């Protein structure tokens, strides 16, 4: 019973800074930028590429709720880049993993667009409860919505 939902993070800013500082330094942004979505984003290695791997402690899931992620696909062609459950104890129990996979369009606007889609993988007809379904949407929206506008709001900050 494979769920999918997806989400658009359509940015003002080039999709550079979507491919290098939104994806590499997430570590510094979402757990303090983006709470919502993830209290500790924990990268332990990867240059933000193939083999980057990192522990994901969801605040919303009161630390108890954890699973950590890893840079599962990366293409350098055309922009993409996709993540994994590896380890960690979110979904567990008969369930297999949910994934995410961001494709880096560019907007019309300069600007560039996140089509940020995750595929909810059941473990065979087990499927998985809404809570850990509404981490995926939640997790891609606090992350990319807060990580935004942190960085649409840095160059002038406040003025």
């Amino acid at each position: 019973g494979v769920f999918t939902y997806e989400s658009e993070t359509t940015t003002v800013i080039t999709p550079a800074r979507l491919f290098k500082a939104f994806v590499l330094d997430a570590d510094n942004l979402i757990p303090k930028v983006a709470p919502q979505a993830i209290k500790s984003s924990e990268i332990i290695e990867g240059s933000g590429g193939p083999g980057t791997i990192k522990k994901i402690t969801f605040g919303e899931g009161s630390q108890f709720n954890y699973v950590k992620h890893r840079i599962d696909e990366i293409d350098n062609a055309n922009f993409t880049y996709a993540c994994t459950l590896i380890e960690g104890d979110a979904i567990s129990e008969t369930l297999e993993k949910i994934a995410y996979e961001i494709k880096l369009v560019a907007s019309p606007d300069g600007g560039s667009i996140l089509k940020s889609t995750s595929k909810y993988h059941t473990k065979g007809d087990h499927e998985i409860k809404e809570d850990q379904i509404k981490a995926g949407k939640e997790e891609a929206s606090g992350i990319f919505k807060a990580v935004e506008a942190y960085l649409l709001a840095n160059p002038a900050a406040y003025h």
